[PDB]
């Protein structure tokens, strides 16, 4: 279920994300591509991406603006910490293009994982950031489950 982070939880979050959030297209190629190498069976879903080596498309518009849209939805979730339906809007207007699509939880999961992996937390951010992530995908779950009007 959704869990509302304390203020001093959501401070946690911004700081975590000020790195990121001073370099997001940047951190957002890097991360995109170290996502795409280590599970490759995932660029194939991206159709603008599929059927060209990954080293190929990498320093593509196309890849740069995937990378960057999927950045910039984390981005406003981190905006919208502290506004439970604000938050849960950013992610129900982005989930209805992924509602169609045949991705598995595991390869949103496997996604998270990279970003959590590049961020390199202590733990007292961590454990902050991995309860706004743990909102994100329950918002984004039951969005992708024709639930997503509980959130409006
Ligand atoms: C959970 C973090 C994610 C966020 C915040 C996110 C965000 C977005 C946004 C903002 C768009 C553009 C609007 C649209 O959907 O057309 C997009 C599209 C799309 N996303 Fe995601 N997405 C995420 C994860 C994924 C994953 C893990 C995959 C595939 C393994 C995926 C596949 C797609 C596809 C295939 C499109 C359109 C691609 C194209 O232009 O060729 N998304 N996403």
């Amino acid at each position: 279920a959704f869990v509302g982070l304390s203020d001093s939880e959501e401070k946690l979050v911004r700081d975590a994300w000020a790195p990121i959030h001073g370099d997001l297209q940047g951190t957002a190629n890097t991360v995109f591509y170290n996502y795409l190498k280590k599970y490759p069976s995932n660029q194939d879903k991206f159709e603008t991406l599929k059927g060209h080596p990954l080293d190929e498309v990498k320093d593509t518009a196309n890849f740069k603006l995937i990378a960057g849209r999927i950045f910039t939805i984390f981005d406003n979730c981190v905006k919208n910490v502290g506004n439970d339906k604000g938050f849960q809007k950013v992610i129900a207007d982005m989930s209805g293009p992924h509602v169609a699509r045949p991705i598995t939880h595991g390869s949103y999961n496997d996604l998270r994982g990279v970003i959590y992996d590049s961020m390199h937390l202590d733990s007292t951010h961590g454990a902050a950031w991995n309860k706004m992530m743990d909102n994100f995908f329950y918002v984004f779950y039951e969005c992708l489950d024709g639930r997503c009007s509980q959130f409006s």
